[PDB]
């Protein structure tokens, strides 16, 4: 549970927050 909701985080945080900042590096 909060070792798989920390895992799913850091990955969304990886994928989706580090292509938002792909996206916004600026």
């Amino acid at each position: 549970m909060a070792q798989d909701i920390i895992s799913t985080i850091g990955d969304l945080v990886k994928w989706i927050i580090d292509t938002v900042n792909k996206f916004t590096k600026k």
